[PDB]
DNA sequence: ACGCTAGGGATAA
DNA sequence: CAGGGTAATAC
DNA sequence: GTATTACCCTGTTATCCCTAGCGT
C-alpha cells in the first residue's frame, strides 16, 4: 500500500496519489466529530465539482493550533502550514497560516450534515444528533471567548461567535445546546448580528465537556 | 468610584 | 472564511 | 490540446477582543 510519504511531492494529477486516496475511505471519529466543531468554527469545507468531493481549507493565526488540526487530519494533508504575510489598506503587515487537505469523498459526509433543501445551512436538529463534546471543544477553540474582557472580572460566562449564521439558526443551535447538554444559555446581539451567550452558571459544566480536548495555547479563552 | 454592557475596530478569519 | 488561479501529470 | 487538482493567492469582513461610559 502507498505511503503518504510517498506521494506529498508530486503533482496534484499524479498516478500514485489518486491510488493513495483510493486507500483511503472515510475520516475516523475524531476527523468527524471535530470536524462539525471546525466547520461551524473557523473552517471552510467546499466542493469544486457539483459534490462528487470536498477538501476542508484552513487558516488561523495561532500557528500552535495550525499544527493540531493538521496533525489530526494527518493522513488527509500532505503539505506543512504555509505562512501568509499580507498588507492591510492601512499599509499594515498581517501574518497569518494556510493549509488545507485534499478533496475526497470521504469528506461528503460531514459536508452533507449542512446541507438541507439543496443550500448550506444549520439543521435544525445538528446539535442533538451529532454535535459531541469534542465538536464543541473544537466549535470553541474557534470561536469562543468570554464574554467579560475587563480585567480583575470574575463573570464565568462565555460567548460562541455565530455572527455568521442568521438568528434562526443560531436559535435551534441554542435549543440543541440546552436539551443536550442542559447548558443555561440563550441568543445575543453584537453588531445586529447573533452570538451564543452561555451563562457563567453553566461554565463548570461547558468546561468539563471540552476540558479533555482543548490546547494549552488555547486555555487563555477560559475564565 | 466601579462592575458590566453594547459599541466598535484592525484584524484573523 | 470564501472562491479563484495555475504549475504539475496524464493521455 | 484538454482534463485534473493541491497549493497557494486575493476579496472582504464578521470576528473575537477592548473599552468608553451607563447605571447604581
Ligand atoms: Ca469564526
Ligand atoms: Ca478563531
Ligand atoms: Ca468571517
Amino acid at each position: 500500500n502507498i505511503k503518504k510519504n510517498q506521494v506529498m511531492n508530486l503533482g496534484p494529477n499524479s498516478k500514485l496519489l489518486k491510488e493513495y486516496k483510493s486507500q483511503l475511505i472515510e475520516l475516523n471519529i475524531e476527523q468527524f466529530e471535530a470536524g462539525i466543531g471546525l466547520i461551524l468554527g473557523d473552517a471552510y469545507i467546499r466542493s469544486r465539482d457539483e459534490g462528487k468531493t470536498y477538501c476542508m481549507q484552513f487558516e488561523w493565526k495561532n500557528k500552535a493550533y495550525m499544527d493540531h488540526v493538521c496533525l489530526l487530519y494527518d493522513q488527509w494533508v500532505l503539505s506543512p502550514p504555509h505562512k501568509k504575510e499580507r498588507v492591510n489598506h492601512l499599509g499594515n503587515l498581517v501574518i497569518t497560516w494556510g493549509a488545507q487537505t485534499f478533496k475526497h469523498q470521504a469528506f461528503n459526509k460531514l459536508a452533507n450534515l449542512f446541507i438541507v433543501n439543496n443550500k448550506k445551512t444549520i439543521p435544525n436538529n445538528l446539535v442533538e444528533n451529532y454535535l459531541t463534546p469534542m465538536s464543541l471543544a473544537y466549535w470553541f477553540m474557534d470561536d469562543g471567548g468570554k464574554w467579560d474582557y475587563n480585567k480583575n472580572s470574575t463573570n464565568k460566562s462565555i460567548v460562541l461567535n455565530t455572527q455568521s449564521f442568521t438568528f434562526e439558526e443560531v436559535e435551534y443551535l441554542v435549543k440543541g445546546l440546552r436539551n443536550k447538554f442542559q447548558l443555561n444559555c440563550y441568543v445575543k446581539i453584537n453588531k445586529n448580528k447573533p452570538i451564543i451567550y452561555i451563562d457563567s452558571m453553566s461554565y463548570l459544566i461547558f468546561y468539563n465537556l471540552i476540558k479533555p480536548y482543548l490546547i494549552p495555547q488555547m486555555m487563555y479563552k477560559l475564565p
